[PDB]
């Protein structure tokens, strides 16, 4: 009841202010502290008077204390403070060693002990070991200054705090900008970015060497799906690259720049109400940095979200974080950071709300009507646009000048009901070939058919991941059509159905027919016959093959489906080479190492 320190543990507070107080001035500003802490740091204050409690357990009190106190003698407390005035002047050496505080004096300068009360307390709470943090304040009701003396101490005390307690003051935005907006409305056409991405103007004069910088805009000869089915869309492309120098092999992947949906820039455009035609350059405000820009500038917003930003994805932390001031609904401002946070409830609502709901900005700003950030920051704020990545389906020495692109279209339904569509997919799936061009590069890989074509292969590529294989079996039938004795050459593929999603059947069938594929076995899941159970069922002929120097391909999305794949080579070594399971392992690494164990596996 009167135990100040049971107290404030039993109703769980997290800071204490206590004042002492004749005529209410103290209690005045006690509480207006409180108000304050509250407010800015949400923190659950009691503020209590001296007068109602017995302070033998000062020392225990778990929370940092504010102290406002009167004078009202010769230095003295006021008189109903008696109680906790002679625990103060008592407290021996050691005494107080735990407490934390912070202390507000009211005097009046036109009395013989100015502020004695306060004065007094202080060197009795330091001499028995407490730690002050911040200014002692000193009100002085004789000049008139004490409203001023209690705002003048309050700011310092919270910046104070700030540090003491960790945390930011609700009603701050910490916020930095990283770049200023200049309008150029002025410029001619020559000078602004129109979407390419080194130099400007490159891809309009195209000169070699083609490569990540300087990607080659290659048209689209062929697009046409791959499937039978009508729940995905699968399909090839064939990108013609004559006359660009490009050099390829199999194994290589091919890498294309795409472009935002134009509908979804639009609609974009049209909730935050900036005008996209708009050209202007972001100017880094670190004056002597590298990054002038966050991308190529001069350049039209349009531009900006057609070709160098991510709009697609879930938003990052941080791009919350900024984005919450423009909320004018509170409650909206709450959400994004609570969401920006470090907390685990924050952490939380953003992994179900922004990164599960796959949330693109567009989705933010549309289900919170009231956020409504300036174009440029928000241009600012987003990541880049990377290029995406696919394994030609293409040998180089039946297609020279054509890279091949096997892919499946990324479109699928999101938890809050909206139609996501994955931006390099949807867009080379509208390329039509009647020019449509395709900035593109070629990255080499160490993914090779065997130089030595006497060599067995071994392909294993469930769904999309034939992709390399296709390429691979075109050549090994190019080998043979110029009188060189090829290996054997076994594919082991899978999909759902074979009147579903079972991609090139005309052409594997052919390439089989024409004995340039040695066997092809697939794996149509609907029992779940899945790659694995293929190459167990054919492990005795795999592991001839393997002793026979032959080389093992593993390709597709799924880490998992390598790691199963993986795992059956193992047992298949184990068991036919007769050794521990441990060495079957480090047989496969030593193929790994000679590289005759290779994978594309694409997360
Ligand atoms: C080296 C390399 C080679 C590759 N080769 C090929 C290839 O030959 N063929 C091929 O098909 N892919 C390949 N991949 C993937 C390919 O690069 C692209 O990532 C893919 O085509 C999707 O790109 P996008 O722009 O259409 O989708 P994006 O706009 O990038 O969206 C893709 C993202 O959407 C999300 N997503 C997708 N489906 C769902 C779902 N149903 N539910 C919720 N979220 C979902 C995922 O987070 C995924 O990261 C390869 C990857 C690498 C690294
Ligand atoms: C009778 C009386 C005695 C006072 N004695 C002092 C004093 O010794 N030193 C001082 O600095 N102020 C003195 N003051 C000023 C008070 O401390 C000042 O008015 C203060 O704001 C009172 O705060 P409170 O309303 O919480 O009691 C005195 C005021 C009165 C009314």
């Amino acid at each position: 009841n009167r135990d100040i320190a049971q107290v404030v543990t039993e109703n769980n507070k997290n800071y204490l202010v206590l004042y002492a107080s004749q005529t209410g001035t103290a209690e005045d500003y006690a509480k207006k502290f409180s108000k304050e802490l509250v407010a800015k740091f949400n923190l659950n204050v009691m503020c209590a008077d001296v007068e109602n409690y017995d302070f033998e357990s000062l020392n225990d009190v778990p929370v940092i204390v504010s102290i406002f106190i009167s004078t009202y003698g010769e230095g003295d407390f006021p008189d109903g403070a008696v109680n906790f005035e002679d625990f103060i002047c008592n407290a021996e050496a050691g005494a107080l060693s735990n407490l934390r505080y912070n202390m507000f004096g009211l005097g009046n300068s036109t009395y013989e002990f100015f502020n004695g009360a306060a004065k007094k307390a202080e060197k009795h709470l330091s001499a028995a070991g407490a730690i002050r943090l911040g200014k002692l304040g000193e009100a002085d009701d004789g000049a008139g200054t004490t409203d001023e003396d209690y705002m003048a101490w309050k700011d310092s005390i919270l910046e104070v705090l700030k540090d003491e307690l960790g945390v930011e003051a609700t009603g701050e935005e910490s916020s930095i900008r990283q770049y200023e907006l200049v309008v150029h409305t002025d410029i001619d056409a020559a000078k602004v970015y129109m979407g390419e991405m080194g130099r400007l103007k490159s891809y309009e004069n195209q000169k070699p060497p083609f490569d990540a910088k300087n990607p080659f805009l290659a048209a689209v000869t062929t697009n046409r799906k791959l499937n039978q089915g009508t729940e995905r869309h699968l399909m090839h492309l064939e990108l013609d690259i004559s006359d660009s120098k490009i050099r390829y092999e199999s194994g290589d992947h091919v890498a294309v720049y795409p472009a935002n949906d134009s509908a979804l820039v639009n609609q974009l455009g049209k909730i935050l109400g900036a005008d996209l035609d708009v050209v202007m350059s972001l100017n880094n405000l670190d004056e002597e940095s590298n990054k002038k820009h966050p991308f190529p500038c001069p350049t039209s917003y349009r531009t900006a979200l057609t070709y160098y930003l991510d709009i697609t994805n879930p938003p990052r932390t941080n791009v919350l974080y900024e984005l919450a001031q423009y909320a004018s609904e509170p409650s909206e401002q709450e959400l994004l950071r609570k969401m920006a946070s470090s907390s685990g409830e924050g952490k939380e609502l953003y992994l179900s709300w922004v990164v599960e709901a796959r949330r693109h900005i567009l989705a933010i700003l549309q289900d919170c009507p009231s956020l409504r950030p300036p174009i440029d920051h928000l241009c600012e704020l987003l990541p880049r646009l990377q290029a995406r990545y696919y394994s030609i389906a293409s040998s180089s020495k039946v297609h020279p000048n054509s890279v091949h692109i096997c892919a499946v279209v990324v479109e699928y339904e999101t938890k809050a009901g909206r139609i996501n569509k994955g931006v390099a997919t949807n867009w080379l799936r509208a390329k039509e070939p009647a020019r449509a061009l395709v900035p593109m590069f070629v990255r080499k890989s160490q993914f090779r058919l065997p130089f030595k074509a006497t060599t067995p292969v071994i392909m294993v590529g469930p769904g999309t991941g034939v992709a390399p294989f296709i390429g691979f079996i075109q050549e090994r039938a190019w080998l043979r059509q110029q009188g060189k004795e090829v290996g054997e050459t076994l594919l082991y593929y899978g999909c759902r159905r074979s009147d579903e999603d079972y991609l090139y059947r005309e052409e594997l069938a052919q390439f089989h027919r024409d004995g340039a594929l040695t066997q092809l076995n697939v794996a149509f899941s609907r029992h779940k016959v899945y790659v694995q159970h293929l190459l167990k069922q054919d492990r005795e002929h795999l592991w001839k093959l393997i002793e026979g120097g032959a080389h093992i391909y593993v390709c597709g999305d799924a880490r998992n489906m390598a790691r199963d794949v993986q795992n059956t080579f193992y047992d298949i070594v184990a068991e036919l080479g007769a050794m521990e399971h441990a060495q079957a392992v480090d047989y496969i690494k030593k193929l790994m190492t000679k590289g005759r164990y290779s994978l594309d596996v694409w997360s």
